[PDB]
């Protein structure tokens, strides 16, 4: 059994946009690291029904690639505003300790609204992923708009995951002005801006008890201008996409990278890429 993994997962708030051509560099591939695990979350607009039949694109170019490296595909899984996927290199792989489990939860009877929780098992290690989707006007479990459910926090079992990751935009903004969260952005004042985002606000009410996210550094991931890197200002500047992590039972789990890919100008919002370094 190694005694360490590496994990790279990425989110992001794609809304009706297509997968990109270069894929490497949103997975983290381009520097030459090969991770033991990749999950990939996204969130949007009709993925199931899917009108502009984008899937077998999607499958194409993400098996062609990882396929070459050495992954295998675990689960996919999507509904109509949520998609997961999570990658493991085949090596450590055993069928019949595996035990790959998913389930999704849906909380509004629209079924847009809920989340996906997906684990398995390696090295006897039990790893989950979640992502999660709320709407601001939904009526909740938790009676906030924040993307949490106790149903998807597998931290809150009775025997809890050794590693955790949720990923995905949680629903959480900044609660201040535009004008002023600009000028923070401006003077490159991320510790201050962040003094207004709502993460803090969702743990106080005990929601994400005990849950991570690593030190942001990065400008806003949204609201920007489709293809520039200006900020809409309709909307108060927010980091949407995030990555928290837990461990059950007391596995440390570093960090070694977090961080919004500026070169995807799609769309309104950036992905976000981190990097993890488990030990068993
Ligand atoms: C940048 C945006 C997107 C990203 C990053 C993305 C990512 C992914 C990934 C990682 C998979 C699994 C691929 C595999 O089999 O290895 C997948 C599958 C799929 N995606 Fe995309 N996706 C995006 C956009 C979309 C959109 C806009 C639609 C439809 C409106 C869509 C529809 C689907 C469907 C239907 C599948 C499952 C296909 C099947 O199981 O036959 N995706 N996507």
């Amino acid at each position: 059994p190694p005694a360490q993994l590496s994990v790279h997962t990425v989110s992001w708030n794609s809304g009706h946009e297509r997968a990109p051509t270069n894929l490497e560099e949103l997975l983290g591939l381009n520097s030459g690291e090969t991770p033991d695990v990749i999950a990939v979350a996204v969130q949007g607009f009709g993925f199931q029904t899917d009108k502009p039949q984008q899937g077998p694109a999607c499958v194409k170019n993400f098996q062609s690639l990882l396929t070459s490296k050495g992954y295998t595909k675990l689960k996919n899984t999507i509904t109509e505003t949520m998609g997961l996927t999570v990658y493991c290199l085949e090596k450590h792989l055993d069928q019949n300790t595996l035990k790959n489990e998913t389930i999704i939860v849906t909380v509004d009877d629209q079924k847009k609204s809920g989340g996906i929780v997906t684990s398995f098992t390696i090295y006897n290690k039990r790893f989950s992923f979640t992502t999660s989707r709320m709407s601001d006007e939904d009526v909740t479990s938790t009676n906030t708009k924040y993307a949490y459910d106790t149903r998807l926090d597998y931290s809150k079992k009775d025997d809890p995951s050794d590693f955790l990751f949720w990923i995905g935009d949680l629903n959480v903004r900044v609660e201040t002005n535009a004008t002023h969260a600009k000028s923070l952005v401006d003077q490159n004042n991320i510790d201050g801006l962040m003094a207004f985002d709502q993460l803090k606000k969702a743990k106080e009410q005990k929601l994400f008890d005990g849950w991570t996210e690593p030190q942001v550094t990065f400008k806003p991931t949204y609201k920007f201008k489709p293809n520039t890197d200006e900020y809409d200002l309709s909307a108060t500047p927010s980091w949407t996409d995030r990555a928290l992590y837990k461990s059950g039972t007391g596995k440390t789990i570093q960090p070694l990278s977090y961080n919004s890919l500026t070169n995807y100008k799609q769309t309104e919002h950036r992905p976000v890429l981190a990097k993890f370094r488990v030990t068993l």
